[PDB]
């Protein structure tokens, strides 16, 4: 439904824009209609996950999705330059859901087959954990931090269907990367685990990081199997 | 028409590096040469505002009468440079039927549904009253004045429409912007309200800035309805 | 007859780029040209009509009539471009006639019981009224107003039948879409009143626009009849 | 025979893609294989129009010859980036063969009772007619300019059987276009005349633009016939 | 043919920064290569105009010819730093050729029928007319005037045919400047006249002089025709 | 195939994008996925050359061989960023099972009569000479010199099957570039006689330079025989 | 591969700024820094020749082994400031490392036919010879002065090619300061023979002087080939 797809593909660039027309100015009037263009784009882009779920058109989905998390980059910076704990509240709720989606997505490829269009899309939630984590250093609160926490070590599990999605393939294209993300991930898990000094983060960090060092034994043979 | 759109849009850079030239120089040969050149431009660009107007292409006339307006602005500073009051009251008749032919592009789209080629184009309209502005203090007539005063009240008018488009769609895209615009004439009310003293021009402004107050609350719903 | 229409069809790609060569140099042999090639297509195409009024072969006809409206569109293009007040009046005879027939086609489908072939061809009316209408704006008479207020409520009339031509069949599919052109009607009704001032046309309006909401009434029903 | 068009459109992209490389190069090898590639189209070229010349096919050498005057366009280059006397010879004789291979052609559609066909081949024609002028003022000869005198005067000769043609057909499209030809000839005729003084090409320059003076009086009835 | 425009246009920045090394350290062995490279450019260059004429790209030409004068005003300082009266006679007989590239391109453009094209490239004449006056100044030789005083009121003659072009399209943008250039020479053919003391340069100067405010009339009109 | 085409075709795209991520940034992660990505093609690709092969589907082998050649390009870069030793011998075998792929290849479009596939696809094999040459200088060996003189004298003699198809078809298009080709070798049996000093190498130099001139004989007459 | 080319750039940018911090305050630490930068330069520098060596993509060598060069300069400057042994032996061999990829860099370009690019870079080596000459004036020995010995009249066959790579282009650019380089090597071949006073330097020294002399009637015809 590409109609949709550019017109929501369009909002993005207005209100992206709209957002440099404040950075200049300074008027809220700015940016209370980029909560009111953005936060409406989530309604239409949503639709458009749903219209394209349905035929199987996956593609359409990991173009959209990532367009869903820009919106967070934006909501984001409107809640930095407001200070509005609503704001974060807000991009907060629109980011969660994010995940769903995501989640939503990739269960999709494997009817389909599909695997590429899914590390590209689990990467999307990376950084909404990345994202997320900006949120808590603000708020300070450890309420986020477990949703950063169960949002990733939930992610975490997700590649090991993608890593099973290949080795019926036997694609190494979407293998390897597979682990890499693991490792992608280590790092957050390091650096909450740094912060708040909850050992249980540590532990989630320490299995997490050394599943990716057995992980990479199941790419081990699949390097050595087509090349 | 994209081959008329361009050799109108060729003309501005012309004339508008021809006043460059007379910058450096002060040849009123160059600058007869312009008002030549941008007022031939209104005869070939108010064709492709008809053209367009034809087959329902409603973009290509608010990448059209913007032009117009710019030809407005370089007559205003020939009529600067050169002294002549001629050539404020050809770039007068040229900018007030700039009017005629935004609001002839405004009832355009609600037949198309699309509100957005609305929203900048009206702002066009907005900076003429700007524009007959300057030349109202430089002639310090009350003709100008008035004329002024009724594009911006009826360009204030038009607004109504503009709000009404959006409800139908529910689009709080055009919507929240609408309401700012009146609050960008308010400025134009009060400014000439300061100068001529006519209380007249001050109850205009007070109903418009009042209405804006009022406008607001139509929208204070729209963003509680989609968001 | 495939023959005649691939060939007046033919014409217009001609002639619709020969307009281009015009627009790009400016000469009036070009022009000439065109009021030679499309006004000889009325010629041939209104006899794909008839010999297809002949045998009862409908879609023909609406796919004829469709290319006589596009023939007022180019004609148009050139009278805006000339500015010659007989190629107004020239596409406004030719556009006037098209109304006749789009009435010659409605009333055949009915012996054929064929309803959908109306429905576009009734739209293709409702332009040329929006045609004329951009044609009245130009020379501001009165006259055209009235040829352009004639045809749409005479083009309002039509529905009727066709909302009378559905109930027979109990076809929904064109019954909703035909009070929905009413609306689509009513603000043209609306739009020659906002300048004209006449009260008849605001009567004509009120009545055409108040006749739709009596109208749907009818196919409410049929929402709860078929689904 | 689309085999055959195919093929030998694709010897002229391949040959204009060679021409570029010898632009970038200057690589006589690259040059020479022009004038082996190119120099047969003409071999194969002219059987297209053969075997076509005899089903009674010609929209299929309209689209042939007008590739032919591809190959001279081409072979004119070589020349002047080369600067061989024998390949302005070459594409000389080549080009001066395409006016018979027109004039083949022209009597061809006659039979068929298809004008249109025609126009378009005459046209190729004339561009003979400036792509020779090219070549005498680059020799600087006057056989040439003869050649170029006796192919465009007789060029001129074949309008009236055009003129002729379309009037059985009564068809007003190559009529007018037909007479304007011979206006875009008698720049030629001037031009050719400007430069070697002979009063006989002014004379025939002044028969020639006298003659569609004329000519066109007999196209004034049929804008007057139907329109 | 963009690779010969920028080969060709990137011999002029290296023989033009080759030009800055000899003024630093005054070597000839640098200078020599000067009139190998630019008077190298000259062969590709007219090509370009060559190929360029062929298929009607005027657009190529203004800027291919316009880079021959550069090489003019590179050979002049070369002349002038080394002073040999052979490098004089280069440069003249190369700046003498473009008058015949220059008449050459103008009526190109009338086949065209753009003349916007024109105006620029007869610009470019009239520098010549300008650098070969530096020459005779430096030779004190009345044959370089002659040739000066030929090129320029044949030059002058080409404005009427620009002036005849534009009164076709009734385009006012070529007009007017069209004019100014003949003021643009009656400085020349006065400062030649005042020098040499021929009363014919007077007599041809005062006809030219006399010739545009005769020929402003007819532009006088224009002014009033579409402004 | 043009599902296999796209897939295989869309590998490079990837891989060769995250060569420029390891650019950035340095990772061998990114780089052993390439070892694997484009590892693979070769095992899709041959098998689209097969499949090919089968049906006679000349012009596919010729876009796909191609692309393997893009393959060999980018595990160069690998292990020149990496200097692994194994991924030199990763990618000779590689290029040298090219080799094969293109003599697979050549003797297939004989049984077709399509000889221009051929040439295009010969020239692949001379770029893999020139590409084991760079191998070579790299680690100093002679075994890789002679996988380079084997395969280009063993190109050098295809190319007399080439030679030989044309003059069945007498086509001269691919006839004069087959002679060119081995110009295009004898500048790599100099260059690796150069080094290397073994006078059998400047022997199999001096035949194969010395062929070319005999060779070019035979097309100068098919350079009289068609044109 | 800009990517690389910026990089590699910008290390010397921070080098050569680190150099003048330790102008500035004389800390080892700040030099045992720039011969671990620069040191690694060569390492990712002669990469970007490697990979630009496969694609053909000349000019990017160009504008690297120059930048090599200017790690040479920095080196020696660090040897000079500090006056390490070690460290010219360092800069000693990475300069005449340099010669290699210079020579490297001639030969690619024959293949391309592009001759502009090698003079530039022949230069470049020139410069090598001067730049030993500076060190052998230091150490006082005579192995690097055989080193620039080789080099250099290694370095003058090499502009043979070059001059043969005009001849086939018959290009002067590149043509004439071929010669003019051998007389800028001339200086050198004196100057060392100066000192040494070995007379084969001597002889080296006039045969090589006594061959421009010779060279230059090569290009003396050239000079009245094209001009």
């Amino acid at each position: 439904a590409e109609e949709l797809l550019k017109r929501v593909e369009k909002l993005v660039k207005e209100a992206e824009e709209l957002l440099r027309q404040a950075m200049k100015k300074g008027s809220e009037e700015l940016l209370e209609v980029a909560l009111v263009v953005a936060q409406m784009a989530a309604r239409e882009a949503k639709k458009v996950l749903t219209m394209a779920e349905v035929e199987g058109d996956p593609e359409v989905a990991l173009r959209a999705v990532e367009l869903v998390v820009r919106v967070a980059e934006l909501l984001l910076r409107i809640a930095l330059v407001s200070g509005s704990e609503e704001a974060l509240e807000r991009a907060l709720r629109v980011a969660e859901e994010a995940a769903r989606l995501a989640k939503r997505v990739l269960e999709l490829a494997e009817s389909q087959g599909d695997p590429e269009v899914a590390l590209r899309a689990v990467e999307l939630v990376v950084r909404v954990a990345e994202l997320l984590l900006l949120i808590a250093k603000v708020s300070g609160s450890e309420e986020a931090l477990e949703r950063a926490l169960r949002v990733a070590e939930e992610a975490a599990r997700l590649a090991k269907r993608v890593l099973e999605l290949a080795e019926k393939q036997g694609d190494p294209a979407v293998a390897i990367l597979a682990v890499m993300l693991v490792k992608r991930v280590a790092e957050l898990l390091e650096n909450i685990a740094r912060e708040s000094g909850s050992e249980e983060a540590k532990e989630r960090a320490e299995r997490v990081r050394e599943e990716a060092r057995e992980l990479q034994e199941r790419v081990k043979e699949l390097k050595e199997r087509a090349g």
